[PDB]
């Protein structure tokens, strides 16, 4: 049982902008999603220094990137606090329309789109590089759902039956032809280096066959 829904109005015009707009400073994308993934983090950590059971759904707090280039996949791992069905759609958990206000303002204005987590929206920069987004999610107080969108104005939700997750995220990038650079380890790591060597958690690059 697929649910379909349609973006609001500002979200499928934020979306469009991200893909057409031409900006080469794509790897950004990488930064963003990792902050989202510390944050997530920060507030599982945050519920379990009065209720240390809100860890019964797995102790450890990392971040895990996981390239595949047969699939020509990277999926950001994180075993933050999730998200509930509610959280999905309603943007996955962010403010995003008076957000995407904000950061409209702001290009308009000056600002380059490097700038989008600073106005809440960090997710959508996803689709600098991916064709299609693919969100696995588990929160403590929900079932696990997948979300996906190749954006086109449309997100569906559905229960997981995948692989159970325990508690946390898992943003699969399906990557652009023309961006495959992201799925090299010292392309990734590099990215790492340069935009989230203070995340405070550990962040684990897979290698591959
Ligand atoms: C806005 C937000 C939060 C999270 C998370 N729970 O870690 C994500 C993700 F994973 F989709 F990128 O987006």
């Amino acid at each position: 049982e697929v649910e379909t829904f349609a973006f609001q109005a500002e979200i499928a015009q934020l979306m469009s902008l991200i893909i057409n707009t031409f900006y080469s400073n794509k790897e950004i994308f990488l930064r963003e999603l990792i902050s989202n993934s510390s944050d997530a983090l920060d507030k599982i950590r945050y519920e379990s220094l009065t209720d240390p059971s809100k860890l019964d759904s797995g102790k450890e707090l990392h971040i895990n990137l996981i390239p595949n280039k047969q699939d020509r996949t990277l999926t950001i791992v994180d075993t933050g606090i999730g998200m509930t069905k509610a959280d999905l759609i309603n943007n996955l958990g962010t403010i995003a329309k008076s957000g995407t206000k904000a950061f409209m303002e702001a290009l308009q204005a000056g600002a380059d789109i490097s700038m989008i987590g600073q106005f809440g929206v960090g997710f959508y920069s996803a689709y600098l590089v991916a064709e299609k987004v693919t969100v696995i999610t588990k929160h403590n107080d929900d079932e696990q759902y997948a979300w996906e969108s190749s954006a086109g104005g449309s997100f569906t939700v559905r229960t997981d039956t995948g692989e159970p997750m325990g508690r946390g995220t898992k943003v699969i990038l399906h990557l652009k032809e023309d961006q495959t650079e992201y799925l090299e380890e010292r392309r990734i790591k590099e990215i790492v280096k340069k935009h989230s060597q203070f995340i405070g958690y550990p962040i684990t690059l897979f290698v591959e066959k």
